[PDB]
């Protein structure tokens, strides 16, 4: 029961909702969660908001299960870097003999991957700068650029975004992080979606 | 003297100033003032800067006169509230079974309506989210973001926006406030628009 | 040796990597470093980039020498300010009898002048307010909104912008304000790109 996690498009007659996985499984370096959804802003794939992704590189961008993706959200990934040990201008980027300045794997600053957890929202046109966390269950709000990471369950917005609340209580969110819900099998999670939703999934246990 | 209020474009051989109050006015649950305007940023009109504004969610929008609205100014209504006593996952908007668990309207979170006064001054792409109070006479900074009431008179910006100082000293504030002259016949704030430009309209009245 | 700083376009074939300098020239009252290239978002020339710039308030716009400016960084002269000593409505451009009240000059609010100094990075989306001045060797984090100044060789970042930490310890930053290897004479600064690169100039000058 419920739509097909491998459609590209799961609800008919409509091509602005698209689940995320089927797009993204072509890419290298790139994991992605079952149900996670990205709401098109223009009729636009997901995979063309993942900016300055070089496998070279080699950064890995990975995305949980039942993530809520808002509009124009952008994903910058380390691809844009600049070396900043000392000039920051790109001699290299123009020939002309400036090749030669070519700069050195090792020479590139990395901050690592970008790593979303499940049952995240991310509000629209939010900017997630790279080596970024956000654990699950987070809430970033609309607008956003996310440039530290970002504790479960907390709500967090703002440029440069900053945990602004937490949405339950330490307790609770302890026994969410345990339960890990997004990881039963379709069947159960399609029995409970009711208790899923209003967090009483904790106390049947 | 000065244009009529109820044409929508009120500058000739100009498709981008715009009188809101004509336009917004084909709307449910809009309010608008006289003279207040957009300035297009490429020409679409205003009630297409207006997101997530469902009639049955029952929120309103209420705009004051005399308010300058610059380009790509953003309203955002509770229509993109996703419930949050638990999980965020908007499992009922895929059908397929899922559509039992569609949200009851007193389970989504409405933040209440979105207020903003006269002589309001939005700079130029400001996104507003939902339920936020403006006050009259307040200078919002262009790109910011308002998730919370800003006082009248108030010079304010930010992600989140803040206040970041007063306009005028708490006595000139307290009269303005009290002599709204934004509520009088034009063929009054008409012979007085000097006095009103200068704020002397204060010992006139 | 190195691309023709008199080019638009240095990189043959590639019509988004463009020299600043080149394209601006024909303005009035805007200054450019010779090296200082726009990596373009859309394809746009960058005078495009560069808003509410009217000669007649004499605001000026200057750019150092080997800038890396982003795509979609947006420059905002003076010509976007209201009065603001009393209501903030434009009466005057709407005009109809009320031309009457066009501001003098001696009324705008004119911030004044925006200076970029020379081997400053600036992120992609980054806008930057009226009247500011950002310091040699400064990096700008994407999408941040430039309120204000901004010492030399600083990491800024945010909405407002705000300073986050000196990129090199003061020792290095006053001799590197010292030496101002931007200014030497190209060919010595062929022969020291490397040195320039990894901030070891400093040890020889
Ligand atoms: C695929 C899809 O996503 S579908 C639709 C597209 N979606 C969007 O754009 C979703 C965005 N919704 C939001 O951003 C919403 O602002 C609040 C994130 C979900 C979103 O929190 P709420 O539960 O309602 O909290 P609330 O309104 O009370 O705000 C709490 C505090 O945070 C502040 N706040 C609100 N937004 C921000 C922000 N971006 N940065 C910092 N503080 C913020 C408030 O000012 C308030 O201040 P206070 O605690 O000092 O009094
Ligand atoms: C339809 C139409 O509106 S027409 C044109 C389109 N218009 C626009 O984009 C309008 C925008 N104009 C502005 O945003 C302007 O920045 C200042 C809002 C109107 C706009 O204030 P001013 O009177 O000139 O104040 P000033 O320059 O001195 O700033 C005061 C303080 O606020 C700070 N500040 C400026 N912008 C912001 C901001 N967005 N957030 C926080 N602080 C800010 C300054 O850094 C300064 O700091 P300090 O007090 O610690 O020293
Ligand atoms: C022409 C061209 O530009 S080519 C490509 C287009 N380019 C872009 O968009 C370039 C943008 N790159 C960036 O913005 C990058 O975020 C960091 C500016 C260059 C860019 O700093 P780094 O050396 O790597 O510093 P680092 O990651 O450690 O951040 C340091 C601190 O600043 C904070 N930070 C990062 N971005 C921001 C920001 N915008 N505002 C405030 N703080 C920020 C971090 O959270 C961190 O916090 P902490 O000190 O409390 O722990």
């Amino acid at each position: 029961m419920g739509p097909n996690p491998m459609k590209m498009y799961p609800i008919e007659g409509n091509k602005s909702v698209q689940f995320i996985k089927p797009i993204l499984e072509k890419l290298e370096n790139v994991e992605v969660g079952e149900y996670s959804y990205y709401d098109s802003k223009n009729g636009e794939t997901f995979d063309k908001q993942i900016l300055y992704h070089y496998p070279i590189l080699n950064d890995k961008l990975k995305i949980g299960k039942f993530c809520s993706i808002g509009p124009g959200v952008t994903i910058i990934m380390n691809g844009a870097n600049h070396r900043m040990d000392g000039s920051t201008y790109p001699f290299n980027l123009f020939g002309n003999g400036w090749e030669k300045h070519m700069p050195k794997l090792d020479q590139l600053p990395i901050k690592g991957d970008t790593i979303i957890g499940n049952d995240v929202w991310i509000g629209k046109d939010v900017v997630i700068m790279p080596g970024v966390k956000i654990g699950d269950g987070a809430i970033v709000a609309a607008n956003s650029v996310v440039v530290k990471d970002i504790a479960p369950y907390m709500l967090a917005g703002g440029n440069p975004a900053n945990e602004i609340k937490q949405r339950f209580d330490q307790d609770t969110i302890n026994q969410l992080l345990d339960i890990k819900w997004w990881n039963w099998p379709i069947d159960i999670i399609n029995e409970n979606i009711d208790k899923i939703l209003d967090n009483s999934i904790i106390r049947e246990v």
